DNA sequence: ATTATGACGCG
DNA sequence: TGCGTCAT
């Protein structure tokens, strides 16, 4: 009743760039605009591995992870842009820099949490309060929400997508009580207006389009964002949760897309998020642990408290390269040359990071994979990162892993290494 | 022979 | 502290 929390205390948005690496390449090369196109890395093996795909190309069934040779079978006119290669490896600098462009624009509107190279969470609670004050009871026009969907509407007593969007929006706004500055639904609506403004600024200032979700927490905002892509935003109200969750596969919710979600399904014998409501908090804790159990209990009711962390910069700077099948490094010399290549890229990125962001990494993490291991990583060791010097970093990394060589003959390496990874971590202010 | 990233919880 | 998990 009066004491049952409803998790409607915050307004949180999640902004997610549409087919990001593709847009970066399309801005640069207008020939790629409004075409089926994809971004690929490493042309030689099966045409290269696809890592991003335009919506035009998705219509043909082109997907990430597909080899370009195979994508061409589905879409013979598929256009391709290649990831830059430097020092014998893919180099993602262009995309990291494009990401900074967007993150800096978003930061003008509110504090952001960088979730990935092209996603950020925004806590709009304070901004919404301010905008509500300026509005002073004034109604919110549908014109302020030109690309917004209201999940769950229209409902109750046009056959085209845009017609439906407007019908749903109209029902939502018609029902809104703009009188109360503490109405959660009103707060979400004002949040959506601000996100329209944010997304317009991103597009004006970078050329990039994105989608967004607006709701009361990060999980719902993320879920909302994916409901209407691309180039649209979706408001998921607290009230929309029971219907939305009633047919929502568990794996769709963030953090449940893997083994835990599979266990929830198997152990409880359910399929949809809404079905979770029938278990007590203790029951859920009994199967999935205290933390997960409490999280699931609240989440299936649309409630979650993870804060939007004030963090715009990545916490680590790393680089890695696989050496698959035949290319597996089998000589100390090889291991040393490749560690150096990685270290030179790392040095370059670290030096730029130190100049831009007034911080220095203090720990170097070295990771490798050995042939045959099904695990992404087979090992991880750390050493002090005391100088931004590629030769020193690569020498220290070697020193740290050299004891893995089961070889008897000094020169050779066994078993061959199929992955090298260097990561700078533990930043301090400088 | 997907590959190249990045954050976080358990212990 | 190293590993596993989950995600872009
Ligand atoms: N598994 C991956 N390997 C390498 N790069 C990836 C991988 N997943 C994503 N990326 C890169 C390329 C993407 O353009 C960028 C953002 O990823 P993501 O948001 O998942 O898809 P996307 O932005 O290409 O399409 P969408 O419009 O569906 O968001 O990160
Ligand atoms: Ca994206």
């Amino acid at each position: 009743g009066p004491h049952m929390a409803t998790g409607q205390d915050r307004v949180v948005a999640l902004v997610d760039m549409d087919c990001f690496f593709v847009q970066v390449e399309q801005r640069q090369n207008p020939h790629l605009r409004n075409k089926p196109c994809a971004v690929v890395q490493y042309k030689s093996w099966k045409g290269g591995g696809i890592i991003a795909v335009s919506y035009e190309a998705r219509a043909f069934g082109v997907t990430r992870s597909m080899w370009a040779d195979d994508a061409k079978k589905l879409c013979p006119d598929l256009l391709l842009a290649q990831v830059r290669e430097s020092r014998g490896k893919a180099n993602l600098t262009k995309y990291r820099e494009a990401s900074v462009e967007v993150m800096e624009i978003m930061s003008r509107f509110a504090v952001i949490e960088r979730a990935s190279i092209d996603e950020a969470y925004v806590d709009l609670t304070s901004a919404v309060q301010e905008r509500l004050q300026k509005l002073q009871g004034q109604p919110i026009s549908a014109d302020l929400l030109p690309s917004t969907y209201i999940e769950g509407l229209p409902q109750g007593p046009t056959v085209q997508k845009e017609g439906m969007r407007k019908q749903g929006l109209f029902q939502w706004l018609d029902s809104l009580q703009i009188d109360n500055l503490t109405s959660p639904d009103l707060q979400l609506t004002v949040g959506a207006v601000i996100v329209e403004e944010m997304r317009a600024a991103i597009e004006r200032e970078t050329g990039f389009q994105c989608s967004a979700g607006i709701s009361h927490n990060k999980v719902l905002a993320k879920l909302a964002c994916g409901l209407n892509k691309p180039n649209r935003q979706t408001l998921v109200s607290h009230g929309s949760v029971p219907q939305l969750f009633s047919q929502m596969p568990i794996r769709k919710i963030r953090s449940l897309g893997g083994k835990l979600g599979a266990s929830v399904i198997e152990i409880l014998g359910i399929e949809y998020m809404g079905e979770l409501t029938q278990f007590t908090e203790s029951q859920l804790q009994s199967h999935f642990g205290e933390k997960n159990g409490s999280w699931l209990y609240a989440m299936c009711r649309g409630i979650e408290h993870d804060p939007v962390k004030p963090r715009q910069l990545p916490k680590t700077i790393g680089c890695s390269k696989n050496f698959p099948g035949k290319t597996a490094l089998a000589t100390r010399e090889q291991v040393q040359w490749w560690l150096l290549q990685l270290a030179q890229e790392l040095e370059e990125r670290l030096t730029k990071d130190r100049n831009d962001n007034d911080r220095v990494a203090t720990q170097l993490v070295v990771s490798i994979r050995v042939q045959g291991d099904k695990r992404l990583s087979s090992l991880r060791r750390c050493c002090a990162l005391t100088r931004y010097d590629a030769h020193k970093m690569s020498h220290d990394a070697f020193t740290v892993i050299k004891n893995c060589n089961t070889s008897g003959i000094q020169t050779e390496w066994s078993p061959p290494l199929t992955m090298l990874f260097l990561c700078a971590t533990k930043f301090s202010a400088s």
